[PDB]
């Protein structure tokens, strides 16, 4: 296919609450969850309680949800934040910069969830309502930590 999981994912630019252009190098150290989204996306709105969980959850752990939209507005971005009540990394798409990233992820429809790990490739996607989060949960939470003494 055009992206595989393990291939490398292009950076976004995407400007923040304030007005200033973040990128995906900026969180490049945790595993991102790149979220293409918009208000007149009806879906979108359906999984953001999931993704509000997932990311108040493992932000700690070593995760980040970037949630890219590019709506009619900065205005109605702004707004959108405010309806779906969606506390995370929010970064508007600039208007070209949308062409290239959209594009470039093979992407042509929406809505679009990817997995990026903290070396910015795409390790999984497509994850869907609640396995989004027990996917990262799958992943990070344990089973990996060895407990070196017996029980840690």
């Amino acid at each position: 296919m055009s992206l595989a999981t393990g291939s490398v994912a292009p950076a976004i630019t995407g400007i923040d609450l304030k007005g200033n252009s973040v990128s995906l190098n900026d969180f490049k150290g945790k595993y991102v969850l790149v979220d293409f989204w918009f208000a007149g996306c009806s879906w979108c709105r359906k999984e953001t309680p999931y993704l509000l969980k997932t990311y108040n959850a493992f932000k700690d752990k070593g995760f980040t949800i970037y949630g890219v939209s590019t709506d009619r507005r900065e205005e109605d971005w702004k707004k959108a934040i405010e309806e779906d009540k969606s506390y995370w990394n929010q970064v508007l798409l600039q208007k070209d910069d949308v062409k290239d990233v959209l594009e470039s992820y093979c992407i042509v429809g929406f809505p679009h969830i990817i997995l990026v790990d903290p070396e910015g490739k795409i390790v999984a996607k497509e994850l869907r309502g609640d396995d989004l989060y027990n996917t990262v949960e799958k992943f990070v939470n344990g089973a990996k930590e060895g407990h070196h003494h017996h029980h840690h």
